[PDB]
C-alpha cells in the first residue's frame, strides 16, 4: 500500500537530482507511510519540479494542511520568505476528474482573476501559489454577511465569457457533442453508467458493490430523465460554474472580509442555477442537516447580491429557476460518492452517497419544483 | 380540535367519578390546548383508571409534572402517601405495536425483577412505574461495567419459561403459525409487504412514498430470504426477547451499587435469542448510526461471558458465532420499520435508509 521512507532514500554518492527525478516517477500513488515520508516526497517535488522556484535549499518548512480527494502541503522558505503549495492527487484522477480539462479552466480562471497561479503540472500533482486565509464553515456560508460576498464573487465567475474556441477545447477533452452545451448531464449520466455497469457484476456477499443492487436503476434512470427535463425547462444560462461550492472551498482572507474560491477540479460550463442550488445544499454540510438549507427569504438575500439588483421581479425569477436543481445536485453527488465508495481509500462515501440519493426523493426537496 | 379546559369541565352537583369516566371515553386523542388541561385530564386518569393505586379521595392532593423525556409522559405525586407514578398518554404512535401482546408480556414480568411495572392499560395510554434512575447512553452500554449488568438482566428475561398456553395466546395476538415459533420472520415479512404495497401505488412527485420506488424490492426480497436462511442455520433458541434494547430502554437505578432494569416492551415477543443480542450490539452506535462503535470480537466476548454466566471459552465462542448473521437481520427489521413510520407520521426515512444501507455494508456482511 503506502510509499516508505526507504522507498524514497537517496544514498551517498548518488546524484541527488537525478535520483529525486526517478523516485518521483516511480512513486506516483501519493499514499504515504507517514508524515515524514510525505515531506521527503515534497522535498523532491521542490527539487525537480519546482527547481526554478527554490536547489541548495532543503531548509524548507513543510506543513500538511486541510479537500478530501487531494493532499495539500504548504511549503515555507526562510531565506526568501515566500510560500508555495503542493497538491497531490488521490487515486481518483480520471474516473471523476478530467485533468486536461481542469488545466484549461485553471488558466482561464487565473487570467480572469479568480484562481491563483499554478506553477508546475505533473502526472500526480502540481505546484501552486499559496493563498493566506481561512476556510469557511457551513454556518459562515449561511451568514448574510458572507452570502453577500460569496454571491458577488460567484457572479464574477459566472460573468466569464465562453467563446467558440475554448468551448471546443473543453468539448474535445470530455466528449460533449452539441453547440455551446452544459457539461452537467454528460457528467450525471457518466456516473450512472459507471455505477450501472458495476451493479451488473455478480459479486461476493460482502463486496462494496452490494449497496448498488438495493437501488432500482431503472427508476433511477427515469428519475434522472425527469430531473433533466424539469431543469432544462427553466432555461438557465450555461456559464463557467465552480461546481463544488462547499464551505471549505470558500476562503476568507481578512485584509474587512475578502472572499475567494479554491479547488476548481469540478469546474466546467453548466447551468448557472446548478451552481447556486448546489451551494445552497451545502448549507447542510457533510452531515446533511437539510433544515439548514435556505428559506425563500434567504435565497432572496443571496440572489439580490448575485444579480446586483433590488429588482424583485428579476430576483424572484432566478429563485424559481434554481428550484429543481436542488434535486439535480443530490443525484450528482449521490452517484459521485457511491462511485468513490467502490474504489475506497477516510470518508464514509456509501452512507454519504445514499443520504444524498435519499434527499433527491424527499418531499422537502421534491415540493420545491 | 385540541381538548380544552372547557371540554373537561365538571359542574357543581354532578358526580365527579361518573362525569370523569364519560370524559375519558369521549376525549382520547391526547391533544390538549395547554399544560393545565393536560393535568386536569391526568387527574381523571388517576381517578378512574388509577383507583387501585391512589385513593379516589386523594386525587386533589396529586401533583403533576410533564416530563420532557411520541407521547406525553406525566410525573404523578401522591403527596399524601408520598408515592410516584408515570402516566403515559399515547400520541396522535403507529398501528404496528400490539398493545394486547404488550399487556400479556407485562403480566409475565410484573414480579420478575427484569422490567418496570405497568399497573393499568387503557385505550389511549397506561399508568406505569416511576423510575428514579436514569436512562443509559450509547457510551454506557459499551462500558464493560454495564455490559455485565445488561447481559445478566437479559439472561433472566431469556430464561423465562413460556407455556404452550401462554405461547398460543401470544401466537393468536400476532397470528404467527407453527409450534414454539419465532415471531421474528413474521414481523419482517409483514413490514416488507406493507411497504411493497405502498410502493406499487400511483404517487405524486413529492409524496413520502417516492423513496420506496428507488429501492429495488426484488433484491430486497432476495436479501431477506438470504439472511433468514443464514440465521435459521445458526439454530438460535427461541426465547422471550425485548427486541428494542437501545440504551434509553435500559435504566440504571443506583441502589453505591448499580442496578439495571429494562423498560418499553412494545416490540417484545418470542424470537431467536441471538437477535436480541445482535440488535443490542447494533445500538452501541446510537441513532447517529456510528457503526465503528459496534462491538469487536473481544467486546462481544465479554458481554456473552456474563450473559451465559460461564468462563467456558467454547460456549462463549459458540454464541459469538450464533449471533453474527443477526446484525444484518437487525438492520433490515429497523430499516423497514422506520420507512413504514416514515410513510404516515424524527427523520424516519433517512434512518430507514441508513439501516438498509448498513445491511449491505461489508463491515456487517463480512461477519457472516
Amino acid at each position: 500500500y503506502p510509499i516508505t521512507e526507504s522507498n524514497l532514500r537517496i544514498l551517498e554518492g548518488e546524484d541527488r537530482s537525478e535520483k529525486a527525478k526517478e523516485l518521483l516517477k516511480k512513486y506516483v500513488s501519493n499514499v504515504f507511510e507517514n508524515e515524514k515520508t510525505l515531506y521527503i516526497y515534497c522535498k523532491y517535488v521542490m527539487l525537480h519540479y519546482g527547481k526554478d522556484l527554490v536547489n541548495e535549499v532543503d531548509s524548507l518548512e513543510f506543513q500538511i494542511i486541510n479537500g478530501i480527494t487531494n493532499i495539500l502541503i504548504k511549503v515555507k522558505d526562510m531565506s526568501k520568505q515566500a510560500k508555495y503549495l503542493i497538491r497531490l492527487y488521490g487515486p481518483k484522477t480520471d474516473e471523476i476528474i478530467n485533468r486536461e480539462r481542469e488545466k484549461k479552466i485553471s488558466c482561464i480562471l487565473y487570467n480572469k482573476n479568480i484562481a491563483k497561479k499554478i506553477y508546475v503540472f505533473f502526472t500526480n500533482g502540481r505546484i501552486e501559489e499559496f493563498m493566506d486565509g481561512y476556510a469557511l464553515s457551513r454556518e459562515d456560508i449561511k451568514n448574510p454577511k458572507f452570502q453577500k460576498l460569496i454571491a458577488k464573487n460567484l457572479k464574477l465567475l459566472h460573468d466569464i465569457k465562453l467563446n467558440e474556441n475554448l468551448y471546443k477545447e473543453l468539448q474535445v477533452t470530455q466528449k460533449v457533442p452539441g453547440t455551446r452545451p452544459s457539461f452537467l448531464w454528460n457528467t450525471i449520466w457518466k456516473y450512472f453508467h459507471l455505477l450501472n455497469e458495476e451493479r451488473k457484476k455478480i459479486c461476493s456477499f460482502d463486496a462494496k458493490a452490494n449497496i448498488l443492487k438495493l437501488i432500482d436503476f431503472d427508476v433511477l434512470r427515469d428519475s434522472i430523465v425527469e430531473v433533466e427535463s424539469l431543469c432544462k425547462r427553466e432555461n438557465s444560462p450555461i456559464v463557467l460554474c465552480h461546481c463544488d461550492l462547499l464551505s471549505s472551498n470558500i476562503i476568507n482572507t481578512v485584509g474587512g472580509d475578502s472572499i475567494s474560491f479554491i479547488d476548481f477540479e469540478y469546474s466546467c460550463p453548466m447551468e448557472r442555477a446548478y451552481d447556486i442550488a448546489n451551494h445552497f445544499n451545502e448549507y447542510a454540510g457533510f452531515n446533511c442537516d437539510w433544515d439548514l438549507t435556505p428559506s425563500k427569504e434567504e435565497e432572496y438575500h443571496f440572489i439580490m447580491h448575485y444579480l446586483g439588483t433590488d429588482d424583485e421581479e428579476l430576483i424572484n425569477q432566478l429563485i424559481r429557476e434554481i428550484q429543481p436543481f436542488y434535486i439535480c445536485s443530490h443525484i450528482n453527488w449521490g452517484l459521485w460518492s457511491l462511485l468513490q465508495g467502490m474504489h475506497s481509500s477516510d470518508f464514509d462515501f456509501i452512507n454519504y452517497g445514499m443520504t444524498r440519493l435519499t434527499a433527491s426523493c424527499l418531499p422537502i426537496f421534491r415540493s420545491k419544483v
